[PDB]
């Protein structure tokens, strides 16, 4: 139903969106803080495990990863600019060949179409290279997540006297994960409708609070979008606020020391977003790779048809594919350029007890 | 000549501005990253010293300190809302007392003025408590800074064959400190619609040829007024200093660049130290002005008590009306800052001449 270039209009920003989300999730991990307070010796293992996750995120940043893959973005722009720089020449040849067929100009037209294949293959190579490095890192983050999750589960299983409050708290943290997923789905549905940019919101959820201010836990997570999304991010903040209010109600019978134990799985919110965002990137790059290959095959079929053309009628029927692809790649150039030149707009939202 | 409320129109946002700067300096500390690479045994001590500074920042934030003191802000809003809610009552009593001197109405007006004193004293108390906690924390950060600085100094002393490159690098790091100071000076000069605007810089040092680096040295600046021209000049300044560092380190291996660049780790810790001192200076000014306002209310309540004719009461209305007008502006500025969501940008500063 769609040409490859038409599909890429969706698949390219979909992949950039997934990468931007990972960047914001990484920031959420960095901005997750805990203090020992009066906690028993279990705290050392939680601190160690959390620091291991944070070390992986710092190494990802130190390796140069920011909002999206520069190599993939540059390859997209290379294809788009190859279309842009050859359009007048290609249309002039089509019109000349429409008037009078001659093999020399047909050979020149075929050579111009062929100049697309190197930038396309470069995009495929850079997607593969990026996804391999991403997956190698993601496996380490997943292992670090599982270790922290197991450490916390062991601690909470030993607190037999407050099991009901721990279960109720963990249900609210699961709801928060659902609310975050609902935000991402809402954004994805409205991406094609709005102007492009880089927008990030880092949340901090205050748990086990002190009366006079501050807390023992500041549980972070990060979300983002490549389109303005003030309404959706406000609904998410309202959702997380509601869930935190319910946690505070469910923990009303707990001391601050018990709240510290009962709230530990909020530390997984940040790294869970990293895990989910890594998987989303890889799914989007599998889709993108299939579509890029489809575009490569289209150019091969067009070149094959042009080489077989013996009259003007056979040459000009390839013009519809070209004109359609050029129009799509002109739009891809605008979107990719906007994202590549955008100044990221970041904000922070601290979520704490709302009702007193 | 300025009334205390007129002075507070400047002194209150001045203190808020100083607090917002400290948050951005703290963010720069948190976003300073190093990896060991092939570094020798000195790396453990640098990493431990840096982690000690970063732990202090995390503890400061876990104590509830973000962009500004919530206790001080809420006390400012408490005074402003006391003026707002009492205004119509006070103005009508002044008007009736003007027409005909009434003893009962005078005591009511006096009691309405006295209601200002409780929130004013709570502001003084909340300034003292915050500043005491700030100074206690700032002494820990200063001690942590000096330890990391001494560790770096000793490491750089032992690399005898590349002293020229280390001295040149440290000179440019000092230049960056002056360039940051120039931004904050320009901000203190230029008074538009308020907000919370923050920029976090990351300076790439000892880079890998294919991307990334062993050092990402952070620092942060901020303002409560938009300052796009000022932050653009700062970025251009920092970019030029980093380009000079890369030129001056061209003879160094990546391992040597790692050592030669270590003092960049002190950039945002140094900003924390400077910003803590600047907050305390602004809080001493603020506390003096708030005490001046408290004494103004004591002079007015005594004048209302000593008053025995109508003209003596209207004499105190000029103070009230002037105070109220200033505090309605303060309510608008404080509400804008208390309700603001931070507008944060980030800039990575790396070699930008080749590509
Ligand atoms: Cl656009
Ligand atoms: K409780």
């Amino acid at each position: 139903n769609q040409s490859a270039s038409e599909q890429l209009q969706t698949d390219i920003p979909a992949s950039i969106s997934a990468m931007v989300l990972l960047n914001s999730a990484c920031q959420g991990v960095v901005e997750t803080y805990i203090d020992q307070g009066n906690a028993e010796h279990w705290y050392a293992q939680v601190e160690q495990n959390l620091n291991a996750v944070q070390k992986l995120v710092r190494q990802w940043r130190l390796s140069g990863n920011l909002y999206f893959s520069n190599d993939i973005m540059d390859s997209v722009l290379s294809i788009a600019n190859t279309f842009k720089d050859s359009n007048v020449q290609i249309l002039t040849l089509f019109k000349a060949l429409e008037t009078r067929f001659d093999t020399a100009q047909l050979q020149q037209l075929t050579s111009l179409i062929l100049t697309l294949q190197n930038p396309i293959q470069s995009l495929t190579s850079n997607i593969k290279r990026y996804d391999e490095g991403l997956n190698a890192w993601a496996r380490q983050v997943e292992d670090a997540h599982n270790t922290l999750q197991q450490t916390i589960a062991q601690i909470q299983q030993e607190e037999v006297s407050i099991q009901a409050e721990i279960i109720a708290t963990n249900a609210q943290i699961d709801l928060m994960k659902q609310q975050i997923a609902a935000f991402k789905t809402a954004i994805a549905n409205a991406q094609s409708q709005r102007k492009k940019g880089i927008f990030e919101t880092i949340f901090g959820v205050v748990l086990a609070p002190f009366t006079l201010g501050g807390s023992l836990i500041l549980a972070g997570f990060g979300v983002s979008s490549i389109v303005e999304a003030q309404s959706e991010i406000s609904s998410l903040q309202s959702d997380i606020q509601s869930s935190l209010n319910t946690i505070n109600h469910d923990q009303q019978t707990l001391s601050q020391d018990q709240q510290q134990i009962a709230s530990l799985n909020a530390l997984l919110l940040s790294v869970d977003q990293v895990n989910n965002d890594c998987a989303a990137i890889s799914r989007s790059l599998d889709t993108l790779q299939t579509t890029v290959l489809s575009l490569y095959n289209e150019t091969n079929n067009v070149v094959s048809n042009l080489t077989k053309a013996q009259d003007s009628q056979a040459v000009i029927l390839e013009q519809v594919w070209y004109q359609s692809a050029y129009n799509e790649w002109q739009d891809i150039l605008e979107v990719a350029s906007t994202l590549n030149n955008a100044q990221p707009q970041i904000t922070k939202a601290q979520i704490k007890e709302n009702l007193y």
